Order: C-alpha cells, then structure tokens, then sequence
C-alpha cells in the first residue's frame, strides 16, 4: 500500500466518513487520467488504492469530494472539492499518506512520506 | 476588485512574496478555460485579477503555483501547486479573499466571502 488517504472533519471533530476520493495520474497530453478511487472508512482513511507496481513516477491528483461530504451532513460548504497534486518521486522505499483536514469554507492538507 | 488572493509563508513567517497565481473559470464544454493570472506583492497579496463586469457566476479554479515558489527559494517541496476550486456568485455578486499558508509539505487555504 504505497498511497494512502485521510480526511478529517474539523467542524465535528471526527474523521470524515464515506467521502469519495478520486486519484488521478497525469498523461502524457497533460490530461488527468483515473487511477484509483474510494470511500473513506470509519477511520476516516481509504486504503488498498494502489499497488508498489501500480505507483510508479508521476504527477498525481487527489480529488476529495467535500461538497457532497458537508452537503450529507447538512452544512454549507464553499469548495467545489479539495485537490492535492503532488509529484511521486523514486527516492528509496516510500509510504505516502495525504491527509486533509476539512472545515466549510477551509482546508489543510499535508503529505507524511514515510520509508 | 472582488478577487484577491493572500499567500503566506509558515517556514519564513513572512508574506510569500512573487507567487504565481492562476485562475481558470469552467467553459460550457466542461473544460477550464484560462479567466485571470498575475503575482503577489510584496504584501503577499495579489489585486486586480479582475473586474465586476468579468467576474460572472461559474465554478472557478484559482491554481496558485507554489512548487515555482518553493524552487526559487531553493527548496524542494511535495506539491505541484495549491487549488481551490469554487462556485462564485451563485447568489449575486461577493467579494472573495483565497488565502493560501505554506510549507514545503503542506498547505492550507481558506475563503473569506462577503456581500
Ligand atoms: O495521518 C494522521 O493520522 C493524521 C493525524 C492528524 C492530522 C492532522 O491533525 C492534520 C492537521 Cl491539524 C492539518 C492538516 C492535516 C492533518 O492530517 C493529519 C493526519
Ligand atoms: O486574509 C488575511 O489577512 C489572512 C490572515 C491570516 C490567515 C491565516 O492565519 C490563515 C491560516 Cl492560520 C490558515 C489558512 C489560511 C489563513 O489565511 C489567512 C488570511
Ligand atoms: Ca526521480
Ligand atoms: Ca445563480
């Protein structure tokens, strides 16, 4: 499991269950291409999206879909969805985690790149 | 202007200053068409992306190119660039501040929306 994805919510103090995540990987004609995708768990994280064969060299793209998130919950959201791009780079064994934290009209988002 | 964007730097504590910024508004054929771009200040903050007149309802995305920042500061970071994508004016016009804080792993961003 070389990509995993959390999401918190910073509103309920909870983790963020049942959201939508898409992962994409830049084409060659710098289009985005689909990857991977899911639904966040209880824990809030979504894993098993991809294999060490499957993850190679590339730009990538995290679609977390936070409108339909707060809009389940009955709370107003302002971002269409949050994006992380990101470069995935061959520098020794590596473990990417992506975590948002989500709030209606704000989020964070960090990498915790592990070996 | 009902349009500025406000970056900081967490690892400086300072205005992240000559930020390219770019924003793109969705094309009827689904596609992001370019809307307006331009760098911050000195200040952090970039004014005069656009107008009343132009700044029509749509789902806009404001693309704001911090891995370029990073670079000419000599620092290799994991993001490609901070996104924000959002439906404007769906109720009439606002005024919108995106706000990005940075750090080479991680970002935040946040709207501040007012009538
Ligand atoms: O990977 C985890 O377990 C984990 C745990 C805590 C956080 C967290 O608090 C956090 C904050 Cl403040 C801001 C942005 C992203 C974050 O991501 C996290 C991820
Ligand atoms: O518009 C301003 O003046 C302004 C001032 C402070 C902040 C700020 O601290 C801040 C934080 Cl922690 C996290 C994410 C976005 C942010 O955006 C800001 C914007
Ligand atoms: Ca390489
Ligand atoms: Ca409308």
């Amino acid at each position: 499991c070389p990509l995993m994805v959390k999401v918190l919510d910073a509103v309920r103090g909870s983790p963020a269950i049942n959201v939508a995540v898409h992962v994409f990987r830049k084409a060659a004609d710098d289009t985005w291409e689909p990857f991977a995708s899911g639904k966040t768990s209880e824990s809030g994280e979504l894993h098993g999206l991809t294999t060490e064969e499957e993850f190679v060299e590339g730009i990538y793209k995290v679609e977390i879909d936070t409108k339909s998130y707060w809009k389940a919950l009955g709370i107003s959201p302002f971002h269409e969805h949050a994006e992380v791009v990101f470069t995935a780079n061959d520098s020794g064994p590596r473990r990417y985690t992506i975590a948002a934290l989500l709030s209606p009209y704000s989020y964070s988002t960090t990498a915790v790149v592990t070996n």
